[PDB]
């Protein structure tokens, strides 16, 4: 009943774009968040003529770049002048860290040799590359730039919306995860270790392991010191958001801060279901798709 205002990252398409429809069409009044302006502004009149005239004033079209600073100090300004208030933060821009060169459908045989992992939970710490048909790349600056975004974006937008989402009375943080963020995945013990911590666990260590895993990326040296061989920068920067997300989870007590591995309109239903969490839902977990954890 109500009235609520949303922010929803990397929005202009994917899952964003379907989490943006799904909150719009339950009276949710949604800032449609796009690195590129254009973009946005398309996603939003499609979105539109999806839902139907009536939701125009339930839509709002911003640019936002989550590695930008002064594109996040604008969004703040925009959302203070607009409309005074924030409920709902979804963080779900993301980058890979990764492309394909050659073939892009061997992307599936490197995404089914990690999934395995679930079943057997041996980590492989030797890169395997299923054909030559493609190849998985993963440069450094990918890499740089998968936790600059992944991490540094997210937690840097959180923080600047925090001061707005306080001033809410059922105030909403959901972080866009992946099912590579789990720890079975994270070969390299140390980080392991920190990430797996449910005491001590600061913010600073986290950056720690980051900064480690980003000087042995540049000194290529991934396998010596045992980071993962592939969807590496990824694994890391997502396990790390986890952690963030519990670190915060704790620190803001009356927010609900979660985590969610989420065709998009069905996976965009379990980040919209924890945007739309009540008052007793969890805080600091990780779900996958619609099941609990904590
Ligand atoms: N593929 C899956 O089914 C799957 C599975 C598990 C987790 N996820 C996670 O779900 C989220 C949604 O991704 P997706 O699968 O829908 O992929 P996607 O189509 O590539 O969308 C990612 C979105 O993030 C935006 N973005 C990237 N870097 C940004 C930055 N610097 N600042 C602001 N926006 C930025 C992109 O904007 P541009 O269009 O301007 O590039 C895009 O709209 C991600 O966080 C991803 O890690 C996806």
């Amino acid at each position: 009943a109500t009235k609520r205002y949303a922010v929803v990252t990397g929005a202009n398409k994917g899952i964003g774009f379907e989490i943006c429809k799904q909150l719009a069409s339950k009276g949710i009044t949604v800032i449609l968040a796009s690195r590129d302006e254009k973009r946005g502004i398309e996603a939003r009149e499609r979105l539109i003529k999806e839902l139907g005239s009536e939701f125009g004033d339930y839509v709002v079209s911003q640019q936002l770049d989550v590695a930008d600073p002064a594109s996040v100090a604008a969004l703040v300004d925009f959302i203070k002048t607009k409309f005074g208030s924030l409920d709902i933060l979804v963080n779900n821009a993301g980058l890979n860290g990764t492309y394909m060169e050659g073939d892009a459908s061997v992307l599936n045989d490197y995404v089914e040799a990690e999934f395995k992992t679930f079943q057997s939970g041996a980590a492989k710490t030797e890169p395997y590359h299923p054909k030559a048909t493609g190849r998985l790349v993963e440069t450094v600056e990918h890499a740089k730039e998968c936790i600059e975004t992944n991490y540094y974006g997210s937690k840097r937008v959180t923080e600047a919306l925090i001061p707005l989402l306080q001033q809410s009375d059922s105030p909403r943080i959901v972080n866009v995860s992946s099912t590579l963020s789990s720890l079975v995945f994270q070969t390299n013990e140390w980080a392991k270790g920190v990430f797996s911590s449910e005491e001590g666990l600061t913010e600073e260590k986290l950056e720690e392991v980051l900064a480690e895993f980003l000087k042995d990326f540049i000194d290529g040296k991934q396998q010596e010191k045992q980071w993962p061989p592939h969807f590496s920068a990824y694994k890391v920067s997502k396990a790390a958001l986890n952690a963030y997300t519990r670190i915060i989870a704790k620190k803001y007590p009356s927010f609900r801060i979660n985590a969610v591995c989420p065709t998009d309109a069905e996976a965009a239903e379990a980040p919209v279901k924890l945007a739309l969490l009540p008052q007793g839902g969890p805080s600091g977990c990780f779900f996958f798709r619609d099941e609990a954890f904590c």
